[PDB]
């Protein structure tokens, strides 16, 4: 299972904002590195909400899923925190934060070739975890996070990274995934039994619409009902105004779940573009 991190060891610092029932610190974290060598790194520090300890078995397991498998494009998990009573996840801090974040703030000064490039390091973390069958569950640009920005030194392209899903859809009450609309494939809202591998290529699709839509969050202007009857007649995501993408998000986007396209088809797609 995890790492056993001492709270000595821990020092929680600014309030970096809240997930789902949780909340996000910056953190410092004292430990002993290679070679012997005491550091002072920085950390994320993720707590379960006091009032939503029901769900801390979802919650260490999301971020479990993650820390089995080992790639250049998942969030690195250091380990769970002792502090008794609490849940705390360290993971790795990422200095540049959210993609979603990044795209409304940087609006103006991001192209297609940006976008792309950002989408094929996605798709490269998605088509990863379906050669081992892993279920994410919670593909959105929220749970993108910025490594590095795009140097325009050389034209050295940004590298992201995805981090864990969070409590799972299986388990979350049935208000909050009908907010999820539409990164909640329609079949999830019917059953959340129907999780799936074919429900990230969905998510993908909505990803890649933030993408290319500058931060802008897909049916926010709608509520719950009205996203509900989104998906009862079965409608499609507008066209981003950058539309290089829009054939390939309705492709992902599939409300038939057997029809979505493997990810390595998807990158196919995506490479047919430079
Ligand atoms: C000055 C404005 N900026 C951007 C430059 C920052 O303050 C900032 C924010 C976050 C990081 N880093 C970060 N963020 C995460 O989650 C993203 C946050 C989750 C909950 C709230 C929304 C974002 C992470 N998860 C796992 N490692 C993470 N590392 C770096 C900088």
């Amino acid at each position: 299972v995890f790492h056993k991190i001492r709270n000595e060891d821990l020092i929680f610092n600014e309030s970096l904002g809240q997930g789902t029932f949780t909340k996000i610190f910056k953190g410092v974290r004292r430990e002993v590195g290679d070679y012997g060598q005491l550091h002072e790194t920085e950390v994320l520090l993720k707590v379960l909400d006091k009032a939503h300890r029901n769900y801390s078995e979802s919650f260490f397991e999301a971020a479990s899923m993650m820390s089995k498998l080992s790639h250049k494009h998942l969030v690195l998990n250091y380990g769970v925190c002792v502090c008794g009573d609490e849940n705390i996840l360290v993971q790795e801090f990422v200095k540049f934060g959210s993609l979603d974040t990044y795209l409304k703030k940087n609006k103006n000064c991001i192209n297609i070739l940006w976008k792309l490039e950002v989408a094929k390091q996605l798709a490269a973390a998605m088509h990863f975890l379906e050669e081992n069958t892993l279920i994410h569950g919670n593909v959105c640009a929220k749970n993108i996070l910025l490594i590095r920005e795009e140097d325009r030194k050389t034209g050295n392209p940004p590298f992201i990274k995805l981090s864990d899903p969070g409590i799972s859809i299986t388990v979350l009450p049935k208000d909050i995934l009908q907010e999820r609309i539409p990164w909640v494939p329609p079949e999830c809202i019917e059953n959340p039994k129907n999780l799936n591998l074919a429900t990230d290529k969905w998510s993908f699709g909505t990803t890649l619409w933030e993408i290319c839509s500058g931060g802008d969050k897909p049916l926010s202007a709608l509520d719950s009902q009205r996203k509900l009857q989104f998906y009862e007649d079965r409608h499609q995501l507008p066209a981003p105004k950058a539309a290089e993408l829009a054939n390939l998000i309705n492709n992902c986007m599939d409300y038939e779940p057997d029809h979505r396209p493997s990810f390595r088809a998807i990158i196919r797609d995506l490479n047919s573009l430079f």
